[PDB]
């Protein structure tokens, strides 16, 4: 198997206390220069934008990332046990007295997050600024040869905050606001083979969703080396695809039956309001919509363990532009246990299915080949796409 990532993913999992400080930095970094789009867009209103259900406001987004950052490190008296950690033990308080009511994303109810009492855009960039220091002074007490459990919630807290800065960058592309920061197509022949899927024990920090480590069975197939383009796509839609429910499945029909425009989400072709280009990886593409146009062609999405088996084997197999949704549901592996953020997994086994790959948005520390996204299958606010594979 090839390394499942960049350097700093490897570095953030594995590493020692110095790389994990060089990922809360750049973490930070990220999230304040995301922080600055979103001011000069929505000059610091909170809430700054209307309700919708895949929304939180950006205020509320930047003390919350602050808040899981403190809950999990200076407020946390179990650090040192990792993913042994009790997770409801007593913990010290919040620099913020109202910090537990306004910001636990387990405890606050998503429609009254733009209803809060919220401290200003400044209070807030405090708040972070204070619970990093924290952080980082805590960080700087354990030593060079400091094992997983000891490095655990470190690792854990800035994978959080690369995810909340992937989500600034979606929702961001969502509201029509602006920020700051594919090759030939080519077919790969993926052999019989048996995967040893998930993360294996001491490979350094794993998601909850990773584990059990467990080996499975890889059918030959024929894989895309890279996420299917506009230009392999739109061929589905002038060939009639989205007014022909047979490509569809039921799930997908019901959804098509309530789509307004037969396209795609932010094609009017062009896109966003830009013209189109044919060789970007399509995107903003559902489940639905990536099967439909895999039954067209008469090819399939592979399943994650396909993926994870191509990703770390096949040196032409090209990932990271966009998520690419497999035919997969998001489901524990053999011997998943939840770690002491219960609720990052558990509650979306059955209803979500599985990406993989990565984004252009997603963090370099964050992207790679063991990672289970996870979202239901209609949703398209996400930076996803597809590859496609067929038999051998
Ligand atoms: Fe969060």
């Amino acid at each position: 198997y090839s390394v499942a990532g960049a350097p700093e993913a490897l570095a953030l999992r594995a590493g020692p206390p110095a790389s994990v400080r060089a990922a809360l930095l750049a973490a930070r970094r990220r999230t304040l220069d995301l922080a600055d789009d979103f001011r000069a867009a929505l000059g610091d209103a909170y809430p700054g934008i209307g309700y919708a259900p895949e929304l939180n406001p950006p205020l509320w987004e930047l003390g919350h990332v602050a808040w899981f950052q403190e809950w999990w490190i200076g407020r946390n008296r179990q650090r040192a046990r990792g993913v042994a950690c009790e997770p409801d033990h007593a913990r010290e308080p919040s620099l913020l007295p109202q910090a537990d009511a306004w910001y636990d994303s387990g405890r606050v109810a998503h429609r009254t997050r733009w209803a809060l009492p919220l401290p200003d855009a400044e209070a807030t960039r405090d708040y972070l600024e204070r619970t990093l220091a924290q952080t980082l002074a805590l960080l700087d007490e354990l030593p060079p040869d400091a094992h997983d459990d000891a490095l655990y919630f470190f690792r854990l807290v800035a994978l959080h905050e690369a995810m909340h800065a992937e989500a600034a960058a979606y929702m961001a592309e969502g509201l029509g606001i602006a920020l700051r920061e594919l090759a030939e197509d080519a077919e790969l022949e993926l052999p019989a083979q048996r995967l040893r899927m998930g993360s294996d024990a001491g490979t350094g920090f794993a998601f909850d969703n990773e584990l059990l480590s467990h080996d499975v069975s890889i059918e030959p197939l024929r894989i895309d080396a890279q996420a299917v383009s506009w230009a392999r796509f739109l061929p589905f839609v002038e060939a009639g695809g989205y007014e022909h429910p047979a490509w569809w499945s039921d799930a997908g029909r019901d959804w098509l039956a309530r789509q307004l425009l037969r396209h795609p989400a932010h094609l009017r072709w062009q896109q966003r309001w830009l013209p189109l280009d044919p060789q970007g990886a399509a995107v903003h593409l559902n489940a639905h919509e990536a099967e439909a146009w895999c039954r067209w062609a008469g090819r399939r999405l592979p399943t994650e363990a396909e993926w994870e088996c191509a990703a770390l084997t096949l040196p032409g197999f090209a990932w990271g532009r966009v998520w690419e949704w497999t035919s997969s549901p998001f489901e524990p592996y053999p011997g998943f246990a939840p770690h002491p953020y219960r609720d990052y997994s558990a509650p979306w086994f059955g209803t979500r299915r599985v990406l993989r790959g990565a984004c252009h948005a997603t963090s370099a520390a964050l992207a790679h080949a063991r990672y289970r996204n996870f979202f239901e299958p209609h949703r398209r606010d996400i930076f996803a796409g597809f590859r496609s594979c067929r038999a051998p």
